[PDB]
């Protein structure tokens, strides 16, 4: 029937988004947090955990559709989580 308000991101678009998020984490000094989260790993960025986390809150992207702003929210959540 009529097009839904879904308009979710595709795996291809999502993967691209993953890189941006990962880049944002290494771009910010906060990258230090990811290194410690892994116990002592480089820019692992936690592809494994990050991917699962992102997917679980992928819907969060719909709460702005922006890029830099989203990173800001994730930063505060990363800090507490």
């Amino acid at each position: 029937g009529p097009l839904g308000s879904m308009n979710k991101f595709t795996d291809d678009e999502w993967n691209q988004l993953k890189q941006d998020f990962i880049s944002g984490i290494l771009e910010n000094e906060q990258k230090d947090l990811v290194a410690k989260l892994t116990n002592s790993d480089p820019i692992m960025n936690q592809l494994d955990l990050l991917h699962k986390w992102l997917d679980r809150h992928r819907d969060m992207c719909e709460k702005w559709k922006s890029k830099e702003d989203i990173l800001h929210k994730l930063n505060e959540q990363w800090n507490k989580d």
